[PDB]
């Protein structure tokens, strides 16, 4: 029994929602709210615990970038604060290698980070690792072959189609083949040994196109596009399928949840979130 969790997001302001979707029966669970609202955060799971990393709290009274790391226990329905990151990281990308959380890029006011840091739950400590070759906010992150890939994003001046790879044993970054499309705020995940980059923003329009990276051929190829154009979407993999949750299409905050079946190369709307939102953190446990 595994659930798709969605934490935070944005609709008029940053949200505290923590909701879980059960793909087997189509039900939505309303769980304990985040202590501090956040959009542009990322979610991940380590040892059956859900983590909400970074983001920013946008309120009609003012905005605050977050360096926070919070931990949710599904068995207790409780959030617990963890050690914060060295810097606030809004529009962050996160990846897990060997139970260690990597917080990648993101922004803090006028600063677009290339810095990357790693959290060890067993010690409750963050330590900086080698920074990326490019500053990246709205970066998609995927873990494949025990390497951490940072895909697309925005460097402060340009929207990116470039992507790079981190080798944890060597503590170094290398540029890989660039995507066909410039994407900032895309959903990046790994399914069947491929990295998928779905949606995002190319500097002019929100995208519905989806491309996947094959490591053996080192090429990015387009697969079937989503029904809705979306940036700042949440993304996850559950039982061999890709799930995209919410986002922003340029005017509307989507409640649509689409599901990609790699066998048929088709997307279908499987459910709707309880309300439309963008910039959510998503994870499965
Ligand atoms: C104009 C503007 O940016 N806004 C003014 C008030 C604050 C702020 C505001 O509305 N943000 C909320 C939240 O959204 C996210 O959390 C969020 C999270 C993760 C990634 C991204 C993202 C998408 C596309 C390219 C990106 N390159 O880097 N990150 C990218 C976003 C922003 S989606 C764009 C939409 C917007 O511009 N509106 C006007 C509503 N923004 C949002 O939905
Ligand atoms: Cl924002």
């Amino acid at each position: 029994g595994r659930l798709i969790y969605t934490a935070g997001g944005y609709f008029r302001q940053s949200l505290s929602y923590l909701e879980a979707y059960n793909p087997s029966d189509g039900t939505w669970l309303r769980l304990a709210d985040l202590q501090v609202p956040r959009s542009g955060l990322a979610g991940c799971v380590v040892g059956g615990l859900l983590y909400a990393v970074g983001g920013r709290n946008n309120s009609p009274d003012g905005n605050t970038d977050s360096s926070a790391l919070d931990c949710y226990n599904p068995m207790t329905n409780q959030w617990s604060p963890c050690a914060p990151m060295s810097v606030p990281r809004n529009r962050i990308g996160v990846g897990v290698i060997d139970g260690h959380i990597y917080a990648v890029g993101g922004s803090h006011g006028c600063i677009h980070h290339n810095s990357v840091e790693r959290y060890e739950p067993e010690r409750d400590e963050w330590h900086l690792v080698a920074p990326m070759l490019t500053r990246r906010i709205g970066v998609g992150v995927a873990v494949l072959n025990r390497l951490l890939y940072a895909v697309g994003g925005f460097d402060g001046t340009n929207r990116l189609n470039s992507a790079e790879c981190y080798y944890p044993e060597r503590n170094e970054w290398r540029m890989i083949t660039a995507m066909n499309t410039i994407r900032s705020g895309a959903g990046v995940c790994v399914l069947h040994n491929c990295i998928y980059a779905a949606g995002g923003y190319d500097g002019q329009d929100q995208l519905n196109s989806v491309e996947r990276y094959d490591v053996a051929t080192a090429t990015w190829t387009f697969v079937a596009p989503m029904k809705h154009r979306r940036s700042a979407l949440g993304i996850t993999v559950h039982q061999g399928r890709i799930y995209v949750l919410g986002g922003y299409d340029g005017h509307t905050f989507l409640d649509s949840v689409e599901c990609y079946d790699p066998d048929t190369d088709t997307w279908s709307e499987v459910t709707r979130m309880t309300s439309g939102r963008s910039g959510v953190g998503v994870a499965v446990t």
